[PDB]
Parts: structure tokens; sequence; C-alpha cells
């Protein structure tokens, strides 16, 4: 039994709900929450900017921190940071970025890191500013992700055609 409220369920481990990922992390305050980062840890906008407003800033702190020690992470990678005030941890995950040109094909492989993680609060990757289609990334979390994983969408919208598209 988990702290996860309002999901509706999609198979014996993905759960949905429409939801804003910062508000849900505030409340839940899980284990881990996923970040749709990118490469260089610049958490702008989407996902990663407004997780990171949450956190005043600190997550961009601690990640400019990471790249100066450690370089870039690769498109399907991740690290584990700090969840500052939002979580334990956070996974910050890159999945590709198609108005970067990036090969959808890694989208499997950077779910394949929640497989790390016993439980996750977490986005659609490469949904959003990232350019995928949002079907075809919940498609690829379920046929991937093993562990248990919430998924929060943001747009209302979206969410109900995710729900009454999803086979
Ligand atoms: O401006 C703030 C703010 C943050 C901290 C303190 C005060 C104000 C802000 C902005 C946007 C959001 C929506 S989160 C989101 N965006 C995109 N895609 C998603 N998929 C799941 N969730 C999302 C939430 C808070």
């Amino acid at each position: 039994v988990n702290s996860f409220s309002g999901y509706l369920k999609l198979t014996d481990n993905v759960y949905i709900k429409n939801a804003d990922i910062v508000e849900e992390a505030k409340k839940v305050k899980p284990t881990v929450v996923v970040n749709a980062a990118n490469v260089y840890l610049k958490h702008g906008g989407g996902v990663a900017g407004a997780l990171n407003k949450a956190t005043n800033n600190a997550m961009q702190v601690e990640s400019d921190d990471y790249i100066a020690t450690n370089g870039p992470l690769k498109v399907g990678g991740s690290c584990v940071l700090s969840g500052h005030n939002l979580a334990k941890h956070c996974l910050h995950v890159v999945g590709p970025n198609v108005n970067k040109g990036e090969d959808i094909q890694l989208l499997k492989s950077a779910y394949e890191n929640f497989n790390q993680h016993e439980v996750l609060l977490a986005p659609l990757l490469s949904a959003g500013i990232f350019g995928a289609d949002p079907i075809h990334s919940l498609r690829v979390c379920v046929d991937t992700v093993r562990t248990n994983v919430y998924l929060a969408v943001f747009d209302k919208n979206l969410y109900d055609k995710l729900v009454s598209s999803f086979l």
C-alpha cells in the first residue's frame, strides 16, 4: 500500500492521473520523482522548469555542480540527484527530444532507467516540449517499465485522450 490517490490503473504496474506533477510531488513526497531532463540538466521549461522552480532553483544549482564534475548525460540515460522539497530523490531521465532530431527508439532506453526504482512518480517521457506523441510514450512506458509507475499528466484533454485510446 502506498499514498498515491486518485489514479486510474492501466496495467499491473502502471497508473495514471490528470495532475500537476509539482503539486503531486509536494503532496505525496514520493521516494522518487522523475524529471524530464536534457543532457545538460538545464531545467528551463516544461516539466523540468516547473520542478526546478518549485525547488527555488536548488535543483539547478545541484545540477550545475553535477555537470561540472561528470559532464553531460547520454540521451536515454539518467542520474539520481536530490529530490529537494519535492521527493527523497529526483531521477533525471533524458528522453529523446524530437525537436532536436533525436532517435525516438531511444525512448525505450530512457524508460528502462525506471526499472532501477521500485516506485516512481513520473511524467510521460519525451512528451510536451520534447515533441513526441504522448500516446506512443505511454505505450513504450507500459511495455518497458516493470516497477510501479504513477504517471502525472498535466493537460486534462490529453489525459482523457490517453485513457480513452489505451489498449
Ligand atoms: O509556475 C509554476 C510554479 C512552480 C513552483 C512554485 C510556484 C509556481 C508552475 C508551472 C507549471 C506547472 C505545471 S507542471 C507540468 N508541466 C508540463 N508538463 C507536465 N506533465 C506533468 N506535469 C507537468 C506547475 C507549476
